[PDB]
């Protein structure tokens, strides 16, 4: 319930983990499109929905893996904060 927290949280796991060579200190920006680079698929999203599951506290379903959320970071962390609502009644 900030946005802004959970993006660079997030990101910056994307340019340590996931990608490597394609993560100097501005390439992974707050509305870069994850798709569009293929960066995110099968194989990486997950250790992402572990990440967002165990530091921002929110489980992330399967079904919710689609890409308008996945799109861009600001879509990540929107639906973040909704399924944070959701974990937080739940």
């Amino acid at each position: 319930m900030d946005g802004e927290e959970v993006k660079e949280k997030i990101r910056r796991y994307i340019m340590e983990d996931l990608i490597g060579p394609s993560a100097k200190e501005d390439e992974l920006d707050d509305q870069t499109p994850l798709l569009e680079w293929g960066i995110l698929n099968s194989m990486n999203i997950v250790k992402l929905m572990v990440y967002i599951r165990d530091e921002m506290g929110v489980s992330i379903p399967s079904t919710h893996i689609t890409g308008k959320y996945f799109k861009d970071l600001n879509a990540i962390s929107r639906t973040v904060e909704q399924l944070k609502a959701e974990s937080a009644l739940e």
